[PDB]
């Protein structure tokens, strides 16, 4: 109904006051809260983070005296050397091989160990080595005096055979710059900027520590700080990077967002000619003399720089907060998890039979048992099989959760369970009766008030004045029903019914062991006679579930 | 004050022996353990995960005889068919058509539909079809004997309206080979590595069971792997792409980066030639002959191969693993959750009234009556409103939550509310009085000790034994005051105050009930008759709150 | 052992019926709800999210007429003005400067305020201006008539420091169209679409809200979008974005996976010579004229346009939602955290003393002193030095948890706990006796009944009818042992514990007090008369823990 919707349901608590419990929930506390808020901090997650869209453009500047033997002084400039960047990367020439005037025609292919032939029995017609950029024609022909060598159609003459020049035809690009311009934008948070902001000087040159924001850069000086020779890389080439870092904060109380730069050489400096070292590629220059189509073949070397950009962008997210505080709020319970493990623990009898006289300095923990007595009740499945016996000749109470196949409740030993604090043959008393019951549960009543030989309960005073005080019985009956007349039987039975849980009580205490307990026959037939019933038999114990 | 901050909270708790309830504890408490894990381990939600860096060289090989008719033999190499690879991605040509000594000038256009004319009506000055390569001038001219043509200013001669050669001019094209190097970079891990490690065969070619991790790959093989034909897309042109996936794992104990290469088309196979079909563009080559610019024109057919690079890095993370195990932490109390509802539900006289009839399987579930009885104390707003009526001719107890508008508290009929287990109109028992309250307040004393006739509560005997023995109530005074001195008058009030108490307490139990129980007009006079005042009126009742 | 396995432990609760908290609960609840399901709706965090993998391919079209004076009408169609896209960029030629017949020679510089000499001094051989592209010879030379220039060895004739043409040569590529062909992959998802799907109009230019998904764009319109003119960018050249978002869905029933276009301009407006404003680069064309090598060098003016593409696909994952259901289980106990932090606050005395009377509004939040009182129990930690002590002259109990360092238990003063609620010198009664206990121990016995001179408690009759009536206590020794029989020391020794235990019981009430009470010499003495040993001394008070 509408009236137990509005209902608040809160937990019943123990409060205690202990210096010990209370330090250490302070402490567990305090260092998850310092934990919580140095995560956050650290790596933002307040934040939404958002990679970083880039646009590159480059500048390249400088010239080059280039010293050819054939000895005649050249100059190279940006368009003999370069071209534009194109997906985020910049080609520097810095040596090359020329083979001028080739023709479409059959030629000897160029003496090595595979060329070298001695009869037409060598070669092979349309034979494709994968080292030749030519096919062989079957017949193998003079490449010079004495030497032989196979016969090919290619382009011709075939490229000599030779190592990149040493030194290099442009090293003196060490001393060429570079600007870099780099546009970026994280569109999710509607926010662009770029590298280069308004009164940044302009004649400066990168340096790690006294211009670390100068877009310009010498190439030479990158192939220092990643401590590299551009002589040595220059003959082969090689591959470098530049890598733009943007660690962006877009929080305009925190605002940065500036570019890092770094530097990483890109390519293996492998030394196997079958890896293919270095960067090259072949270049054909084409050209039309006296009708026939010619080329000029380079093998270009140099060194390609990738521009590499990377990085995030970080605004306040609302909804990201809420998700790692609701992440987090479970850790302040382990405290009380750990307190209430300690408690639990310290209150185990083992505690203290072993455990405190070896280590004498963990005594005082045995304020847990008063603890645990305060925190926790302990009840058991109300199973019909349940069961409570006591003794007057013993000390503790038996807890006989089992089914009676046809054995006395007297020979059935059950669970020892403390008391709450404040003639037959099984019969050791000699005032016990058979039972009445059909005999398949005439067994549950045939159970003594002691398990050792010894006086009965039923003589004890407490008896007379408790169980069978017909005053007691009838002030507890008007008690219930202040104005209550009966019939003789029914009175009787109505008193007879008290006496059986004045026993009860009086024996086993608590109402939930009362419930399932068990009188002896003995105390059970004396207060049948003392308020029997007019006529018929009696029913005995029924468990209330 | 500071001995209240050092203090421990713990809640109060019922431990029930219960298999079936502890089975379900520890099943769920199992499976969401192993989810738990199962979901960690999975995901690696413990690491920290960096996208790619990538940098990638290709190296292309071999070469092709190619016939074209005008019949000729030549050879194509790396300097005729194919660039250094610009933006992750290389390109062969596969297939062209070559048009040759264009000049500037003024021509006929190639005889088409649009281009066809009968007289300088059918065309122009200054017209831009879009599917033309000139701009008309106005005049119609002949381009071929019969065939008239509109005039244009243009490269001249105009491109021929042809298809792609069938088959491909460098069909052979697919026994070419490609060998990629792939740099890769998690620079927040300072970790890269390359696809190429020392030791790997360097003669071999890719196959995704013998060598899945040779980089060297022949194009027809890769077209196979996709299902594509070579022949086929070599005559119009296509897009394939190489796939490199980098599932990396940075930890030290299980350390794993390798690639793994996939291939995939990425041009669509279109056969519109609205849509362009294929891949093919035009390309310029320049000369001079006769001091007049000239221009051979190339529509270049080809396969531009985009080289993909994908993947993430992971290391171990502290605070990724904290925040995981925190918003999985909440899922353990479920387990309560759950069974708490259950006590509730099968608390409910419903469970019992219809359900256990018809579904004689849920029987056992009773014993969480018990349960419930021993897990949940309710109580009530103590409002000022708050009224609590017993009838000695009823068994129940009335909660009057409500303003008596006039109404004497007799006819008023509230809640039901059970006890706890262990002469005017409105008079049914003839030993009731009228009120000497205001009138306003004269309807709150209007209530008589039974709802129907008969006898009164006020001749029981207990009501002379505890209510108004003289004895009782001085021993309960003395028990809280042992040396307790007072007057006639005040003596009187003492003990008139105690019998209200007393049957408060006899008839409605809790003290919570009894504070505001409402005394009957016969029990209220009786009282106040035994123990009466010097002088003035009495108030009645006050609630506490 | 397995019994304790098999048991669940739940909370003791205290259900109250409130409108105020249920209602609160209940808003909590909801609100707590509705934010927590719009957050995993808006931000889709059930889905596990990947970005995107795509490939470009374009198509530019279109031809210019192009006036340069020398006048002459030239035609330039794709093969002249633009490239195959590479790297996800294409460009288009706008302007350009030509340089016809470049040889490397020596050659006066072209007269600027740097080159112009007046002698061989102003001159350096080998000189490398950052703003030349020749080396010096360290002779300075006539350009023309009277103009003294410094010698270069470079490419000859030099460049004319000349300005960009305007207006643009190509100012008609505005009219040019792309065709952009997009493919994406998810490759976790095992997802791929692309952005032209059959059945799109073919014949259609893009615009925002007519035709926002033709994938064929006008340059100008693109310009006229960003809010630039083509006409001044076409001079000196820039850079354009095409922003191509992909939001994509893959759960198959709310599928949709189309792109979104955009554009931005992307290079910065400078107009900052310093700064390379614009986008140009120098080309080379060369060529053989009579044997001698040639160059033919355009400065090239015009657009970049970058192809920008970015988006994720997300597919539903249980283990993201999963995540964030427990991230988010926590939030919904701070309506218990709330109201249990009102019912703590609101039950101090302060709320009552000083906010009630100013703040008359917030009186009905009384009742949260009985809702503590039903919630929490207060214990402290029994330590050896805990003592309780109480006056029959005063009304509360001091709790001494302190070391007596020789003073009198009467001196020492404690805090003050409430009462449960249901001759020396240091002697203001007259009937106290000094301690027999060793003289360190002596000082705990050292207490009277009461704090201020006037009557003893023993002389009350409650004190001879509960403490020393011999029957009363026969009756509780029995209660325990029914039947018990012992020695008359023995029985003595009983008796007088009984009697200890009592009269703690009567003054203390709470047997957790009790067991740390401390009685009087008067009362002590008078138990230990009523009931004496027979030989030997009495040790006293020991605590139990
Ligand atoms: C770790 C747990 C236990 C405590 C939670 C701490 C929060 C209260 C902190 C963490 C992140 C903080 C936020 C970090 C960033 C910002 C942005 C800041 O706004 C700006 O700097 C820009 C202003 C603009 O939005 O235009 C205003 C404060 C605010 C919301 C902060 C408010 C305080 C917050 C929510
Ligand atoms: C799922 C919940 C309920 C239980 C939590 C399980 C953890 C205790 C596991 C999960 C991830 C594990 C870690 C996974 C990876 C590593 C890295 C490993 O280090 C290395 O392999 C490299 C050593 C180096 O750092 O150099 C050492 C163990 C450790 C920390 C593991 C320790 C055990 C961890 C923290
Ligand atoms: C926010 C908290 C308190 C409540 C949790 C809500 C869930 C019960 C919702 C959120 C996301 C929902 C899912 C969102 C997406 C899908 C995919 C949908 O499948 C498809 O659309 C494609 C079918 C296919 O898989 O092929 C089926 C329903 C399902 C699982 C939904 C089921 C209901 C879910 C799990
Ligand atoms: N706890 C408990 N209750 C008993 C015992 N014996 C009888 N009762 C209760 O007394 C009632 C039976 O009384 P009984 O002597 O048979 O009189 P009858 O019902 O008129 O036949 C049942 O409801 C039982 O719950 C017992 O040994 N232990
Ligand atoms: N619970 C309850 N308390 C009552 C009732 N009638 C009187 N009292 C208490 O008794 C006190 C009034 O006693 P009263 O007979 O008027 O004597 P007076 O105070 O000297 O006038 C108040 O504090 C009430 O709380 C009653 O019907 N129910
Ligand atoms: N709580 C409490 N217990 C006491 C006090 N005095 C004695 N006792 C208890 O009584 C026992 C000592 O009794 P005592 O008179 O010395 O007789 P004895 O043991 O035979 O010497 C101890 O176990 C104490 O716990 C007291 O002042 N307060
Ligand atoms: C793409 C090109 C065009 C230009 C610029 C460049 C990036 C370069 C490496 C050099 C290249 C060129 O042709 N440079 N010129 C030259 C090269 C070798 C010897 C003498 C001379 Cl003049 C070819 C090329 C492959
Ligand atoms: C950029 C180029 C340069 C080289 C290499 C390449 C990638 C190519 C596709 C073919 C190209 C070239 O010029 N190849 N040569 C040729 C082409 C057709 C007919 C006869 C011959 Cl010899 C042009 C070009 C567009
Ligand atoms: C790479 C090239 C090749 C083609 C296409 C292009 C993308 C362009 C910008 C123009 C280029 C070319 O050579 N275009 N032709 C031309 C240029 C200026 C004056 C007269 C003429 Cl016919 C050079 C080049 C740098
Ligand atoms: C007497 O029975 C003493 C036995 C004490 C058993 C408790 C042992 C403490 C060690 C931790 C056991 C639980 C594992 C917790 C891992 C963090
Ligand atoms: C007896 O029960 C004493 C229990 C003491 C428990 C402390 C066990 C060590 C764990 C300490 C962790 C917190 C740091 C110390 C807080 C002051
Ligand atoms: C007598 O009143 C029996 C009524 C039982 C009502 C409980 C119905 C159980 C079905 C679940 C209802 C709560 C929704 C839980 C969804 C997971
Ligand atoms: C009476 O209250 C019996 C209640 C039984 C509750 C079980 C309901 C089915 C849910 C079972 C889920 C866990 C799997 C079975 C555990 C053994
Ligand atoms: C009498 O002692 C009244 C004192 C009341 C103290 C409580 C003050 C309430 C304000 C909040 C204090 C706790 C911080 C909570 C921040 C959300
Ligand atoms: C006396 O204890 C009255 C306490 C009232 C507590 C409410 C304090 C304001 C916070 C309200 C937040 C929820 C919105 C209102 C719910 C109806
Ligand atoms: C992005 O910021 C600019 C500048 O304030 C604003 O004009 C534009 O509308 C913003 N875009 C979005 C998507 O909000
Ligand atoms: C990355 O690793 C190398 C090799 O150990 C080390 O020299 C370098 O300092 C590391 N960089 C960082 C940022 O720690
Ligand atoms: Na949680
Ligand atoms: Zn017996
Ligand atoms: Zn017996
Ligand atoms: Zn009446
Ligand atoms: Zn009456
Ligand atoms: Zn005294
Ligand atoms: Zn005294």
């Amino acid at each position: 109904s509408c009236s137990d919707v509005f209902q608040y349901e809160t937990n019943k608590v123990t409060r205690i006051q202990s210096m010990n419990y209370g330090t250490i929930k302070w402490f567990f506390h305090v260092i998850i809260f310092s934990y919580v808020c140095f995560a956050l901090v650290s790596d933002k997650l307040y934040q939404r983070k958002e990679p970083v869209i880039s646009s590159v453009h480059t500048k390249v500047k400088g010239i080059a005296e280039v010293k050819e033997e054939i000895l005649v002084h050249s100059v190279f400039d940006t368009a003999d050397y370069t071209f534009p960047l194109q997906g985020n990367s910049f080609f520097v020439m810095t040596n090359f091989l020329k083979t001028e005037g080739q023709e479409q025609r059959l030629c000897p292919e160029y003496p090595t160990r595979r060329t070298l032939c001695s009869s037409d029995r060598g070669c092979k017609k349309g034979w494709m080595d994968p080292q030749s950029k030519g096919i062989q024609t079957g017949r193998c022909v003079v490449y010079e005096g004495n030497q032989k060598t196979c016969e090919v159609s290619a382009w011709c003459p075939i490229e000599a055979v030779e190592e990149a020049p040493r030194p290099a035809l442009l090293n003196s690009a060490e001393n060429f710059t570079v600007l870099i311009k780099n546009n970026i934008d994280f569109p999710g948070h509607n926010y662009t900027t770029r590298n280069i902001l308004p009164g940044l000087n302009i004649t400066c040159t990168f340096h790690k520590t006294q211009n670390p924001q100068c877009p310009i850069f010498r190439l030479g000086d990158i192939f220092r700080e990643t401590g590299d020779n551009f002589s040595d890389v220059a003959i082969q080439g090689g591959i470098m990077g530049i890598e733009i870092y943007w660690d962006c904060n877009l929080d305009r109380w925190f605002h940065h967002c500036r570019p890092k730069y770094s530097f990483r050489r890109l390519d293996d400096k492998t030394t196997n000619v079958s890896l293919y070292p270095g960067y090259n590629f072949r270049y054909a220059k084409y050209y039309k003399e006296n009708n026939v189509e010619k080329r000029t073949l380079i093998k270009v070397f140099g060194i390609r720089f990738d521009i590499l950009v990377f990085g995030t962008g970080g605004k306040f997210d609302i909804i990201q907060l809420v998700v790692y505080i609701g992440s987090t709020l479970s850790y302040f319970g382990l405290a009380a998890v750990f307190i209430d493990f300690l408690i639990d623990t310290y209150s185990s009898n083992c505690c203290r039979s072993h455990i405190y006289p070896w280590c004498k300095c963990c005594q005082p923990c045995v304020v847990n048992e008063y603890y645990y007595r305060k925190k926790c009740e302990s009840i058991v499945e109300p199973k019909p099989t349940l069961k409570y016996v006591s003794f007057v000749d013993e000390s503790h109470i038996r807890m006989v959760n089992q089914q009676l196949l046809g054995r006395s409740l007297q020979d059935v030993k059950g669970q020892e369970v403390p008391r709450p604090a404040m003639s037959p043959v099984w019969c050791q008393c000699g005032s016990c009766l058979p039972s009445q019951l059909p005999e398949s549960h005439r067994c549950l009543e045939e159970l003594c008030c002691r398990k050792k030989p010894g006086a009965c309960i039923t003589t004890s005073e407490l008896f007379r004045k408790l169980v069978l005080s017909r005053h007691v019985l009838q002030f507890l009956l008007l008690y219930q029903e202040p104005l209550l007349a009966l019939d003789v039987d029914s009175t009787n039975s109505r008193l007879r019914h008290c006496a059986y849980r004045c026993y009860a009580t009086w024996r086993f205490g608590s109402q939930d062991m009362a419930d399932f307990a068990i009188l002896p026959s003995c105390c059970r037939w004396r207060i049948r006679k003392e308020f029997p019933k007019s006529e018929g038999q009696y029913s005995g114990f029924k468990s209330p579930y």
